[PDB]
């Protein structure tokens, strides 16, 4: 006795149902101390107004020392509330909002199943254990005491974020690194982003918390391979002030940033960078500038990467003016480099004086160096350079002035694609990939009825234009869409042969060989796996069913052809499962999609690059 949460749920319901009906609840009426809420799905016992944007709030309630555990307060918004001494461990709080509240001495280690990320506005979290991924842009920090780091049955030591406790791992496994540091693999959710989110004013409680973390890494062993998956994630946050002014963070970052750069010069010097989204534009471009700044040699001997980085800094819509200025500056270097000097001509380049005219994109503002003959060069304008980089169905190529070295050299006898060959590898890749993005483009239309589901027919194509998609297709209106779209494309489980017939022809290869045919639509499966995984159309624990159906359909119809190309009879079964839930329900299909593609780039990798959007490679 007394009774279950089923009691308190009903009690709460009315309290707010009346609170919203106008009644200014007595304090006694809204005192819910020691309230049992475990396994309560508030979504099922409150009106929808309480979990929508506009928002009905839960104001003035006192849940001091209460139990939510396996509870679900996702999308709810608590205001002027006291949780002090309450546990919230294993609570699914997808996008929950706590404001003007007292959440002190609470155990806020919410369920990993949480999607969005809880946020705390003008709320205190004194001596409380939180997961290292809350939105704390409105959190109140007060000088810490001493007390005791909780703890319980978990893992490693604790560090303070002001008066907030955060729990380190027991040991930096590859998985530890991922859940903690890799916000790029987890829709912007890492311990990095978390402590970086505090108001630009708590700037020593932060630098502190980083330094502390950084230590627990310095104290870990972390082979140059543990940190490779996150070189970017890390450098996205700590290669910026206020962290640039530690000594630790600054010193520890050193190698990591160098490794970052080098890796980029290898990967993207002969190859197009996916048109930078708003994060890349704000957190990566600055860093590449810094690295080019500190390595003036690279500006020339990685002309490929450099130019790209500049164009993008100066075209990106979300680029801090600082970036735009530093990028303009660094180009002035380049443009005065003795390797480049000769190619620049007053009355020809940029503003006819010797610099670019950054005021009009029609201006011949770029001079790329050849990767073979340092004395041959291409001059072209911001507009044409953007389209040659991330092309379009009908993007012209023959649209530049060749310089050697010496004035304009006549085209109309030069095959631009044989020019890109060794002189300008970037465009080769762009042109080459544009050809492969067209066939796969056809399939997208064969299955999303040209202009019916025309909204989704485009959402799908847009996702192929870089590694991470901010938009996700998992709801109720969204799950219905695709199950009505793929269901008929696969009568009773497998691959409708009248559709295997479509995709026979529309990849310019009906009859060839089962060994190649298997590899072909295997890749197509690792393509649709990627579609349904995290980082694209699903979150780390919720992948579109139908997209996993179509994906499983494809590798099943790859097993009958040449199963000898696969890894094992264990793997097909191991994978073909996953697409259905016999195997947990987390790390998404980001394992299936990642591993299937990994077993491609080895054993038969030529086919991976002909179907697989460049951005997903």
């Amino acid at each position: 006795s007394p009774s279950s949460p089923a009691d308190w749920a009903k009690k709460l319901t009315d309290a707010v149902l009346r609170q919203k009906a106008g009644e200014t609840l007595t304090a006694a009426d809204r005192d819910f101390s020691n309230a049992d809420f475990r396994n309560i799905t508030f979504s099922k016992i409150l009106p929808p107004s309480f979990m929508e944007r506009d928002g009905d709030i839960i104001k003035g309630f006192n849940f001091s020392n209460s139990k939510f555990t396996y509870s679900d307060i996702s999308h709810l918004h608590f205001d002027e509330c006291r949780f002090t001494y309450s546990t919230l461990s294993d609570v699914v709080c997808s996008n929950t909002k706590f404001s003007n509240s007292d959440m002190n001495e609470v155990f806020l280690q919410y369920s990993i199943t949480t999607q969005q990320q809880p946020s705390f506005i003008d709320t205190t979290l004194k001596n409380t254990l939180i997961r290292h991924k809350a939105n704390l842009s409105g959190v109140i920090l007060n000088e810490p005491d001493n007390s005791s780091p909780p703890s319980v049955s978990g893992g490693g030591n604790f560090i303070r974020l002001g008066d907030i406790w955060l729990q380190m791992p027991l040991l930096w496994t590859e998985n530890a690194v991922d859940g903690f540091l890799n916000h790029e693999h987890n829709n912007g959710k890492s311990i990095l982003m978390t402590i970086d989110s505090l108001p630009d004013k708590y700037s020593q409680e932060k630098v502190q918390a980083m330094e502390d973390l950084v230590k627990s890494l310095r104290g870990g062993r972390l082979t140059e391979a543990c940190i490779r998956p996150v070189e970017s994630s890390l450098v996205s946050v700590l290669a910026h002030p206020p962290y640039t002014q530690s000594a630790l963070i600054s010193e520890w970052l050193g190698p990591v940033q160098e490794r970052f750069f080098a890796h980029q010069c290898q990967t993207y010097n002969d190859v197009p960078l996916p048109a930078p989204d708003t994060y890349y534009q704000q957190r990566i471009l600055p860093v590449l500038l810094d690295s080019f700044d500190r390595n003036s040699a690279a500006m020339t001997t990685h002309s490929g990467l450099f130019n790209q980085v500049i164009l993008h800094c100066m075209t990106g819509v979300d680029c801090t003016d600082g970036t735009r200025q530093k990028a303009a500056a660094l180009y002035e270097q380049y443009l005065a480099h003795p390797a480049v000097s000769p190619h620049i001509h007053n009355g020809l380049f940029g503003n006819y004086d010797g610099s670019p005219d950054w005021t009009t994109r029609a201006a011949d503002n770029f001079l790329l160096l050849s990767s073979q003959d340092s004395d041959t060069a291409m001059m072209l304008s911001t507009d044409t350079l953007l389209t040659m980089l991330n092309p379009t169905p009908d993007t012209a190529w023959d649209n530049f002035y060749l310089l050697r070295a010496g004035e304009n050299v006549s085209t109309a006898q030069i095959s631009p694609v044989e020019l890109f060959r060794h002189d300008f590898p970037v465009f080769l890749a762009a042109f080459n990939q544009q050809a492969t993005q067209r066939r796969f483009g056809e399939l997208i239309d064969i299955i999303l009825s040209t202009e019916e589901h025309g909204e989704l027919n485009q959402q799908f194509l847009a996702a192929t234009n870089q590694k991470h998609s901010t938009v996700k297709l998992i709801d109720d209106a969204s799950v219905s869409r695709l199950a009505t779209i793929f269901d008929p494309l696969l009568p009773e489980g497998k691959l409708s042969p009248a559709h295997y017939q479509h995709i026979l022809s529309a990849y310019h290869l009906t009859d060839a060989t089962p060994q190649k045919q298997a590899e072909t639509l295997f890749c197509l499966s690792t393509a649709f796996a990627r579609y349904s995984s995290s980082a694209i159309f699903g979150t780390e624990h919720d992948s579109p069913p139908a997209l996993r159906g179509y994906a499983e359909a494809l590798m099943q119809k790859a097993w009958e052809l040449s199963p000898a190309i696969f890894p094992s009879s264990e793997q097909f079964t191991e994978w073909s499962d996953r697409f259905h839930g016999l195997h947990g329900a987390f790390t998404c299909t980001s394992v299936v999609a990642d591993s299937m593609q990994r077993h491609a780039r080895k054993y038969f990798p030529s086919v991976l690059s002909s179907i697989l959007p460049l951005a997903w490679a």
